[PDB]
Order: structure tokens, then sequence, then C-alpha cells
């Protein structure tokens, strides 16, 4: 699961409204933002063998854990009344815009489920974790 801390968002973000937001809450957003990019990639980093955290996927957790910290603890952004945080047209920004998640695809998209075959590294770990 995603390991990054909820000072660091703020650290990189200069808005109020993710300053604001507690690290608890924080946390529960950031998880919320992974959750997406987990989705992006359709995959969660689990397996403690392979859980890094690269400048993109970083960046793309920062600026989407920023995009709803921003609409999350706002001046008084509308939002699913009975609802939960997705990524609608919701977040009615002051001026009437539409806020809708950011533009971290093309960060994952370098650890987007790619198109390679099971020629991966294969039954090697295993002869030996075996072993």
């Amino acid at each position: 699961m995603l390991l990054i801390t909820p000072d660091e968002l703020k650290s990189y973000s200069v808005f109020e409204s993710v300053k604001t937001r507690p690290d608890e809450l924080l946390k529960q957003d950031i998880l919320e933002a992974t959750a997406d990019i987990i989705l992006k990639v359709g995959h969660d980093f689990s397996d403690a063998e392979y859980i890094p955290l690269p400048e993109t996927v970083r960046l793309a957790l920062l600026k989407l854990s920023q995009f709803y910290a921003l609409i999350n603890g706002d001046e008084s952004i509308i939002k699913g009344y009975t609802t939960e945080k997705i990524g609608d047209y919701s977040y009615t920004l002051g001026d009437g815009s539409s806020l809708q998640k950011p533009d971290v695809y093309a960060l994952i998209k370098d650890y987007v489920k790619p198109a390679d075959p099971d020629l991966e590294g294969i039954e090697a770990k295993v002869r030996m974790r075996s072993i």
C-alpha cells in the first residue's frame, strides 16, 4: 500500500486546503488517490518485493492527492451530498469550474500494465526460494 507521508503532500502542495487537512485524513485521501492509480495500472503494490516509488508515481499521487485534498477541505465545494469521494464532474469551484482529476496517466503510463508475455524472470525466484 502507498507509503507516502501526508506532510510531504503539503510540502509540495501550496494549498491551504491540503495544508489544513489532517494527516489522519490526508492518509485516507492519499490512499483514496492510490486506489485510482492502482486501478489505472490495475495493480496494487502489495508484495514488499515490489513496492517501487518513482518520481512518476510519487508525483502522480502527489498531484492526485493534491487534487482531491484540494477539493476535499476547501471553502464550500459541492459534492455528492450523500455520496463519497469520486472523480465525476462534481467539485464545483467558486468560479464554476468542474475541477476534475489531474493528468498523471502519462506518469503511471510508465508503470502501466504493459504488453509483455510471461517471459519475465519467472521460475527463477521460486527455483531459488525453493532451494
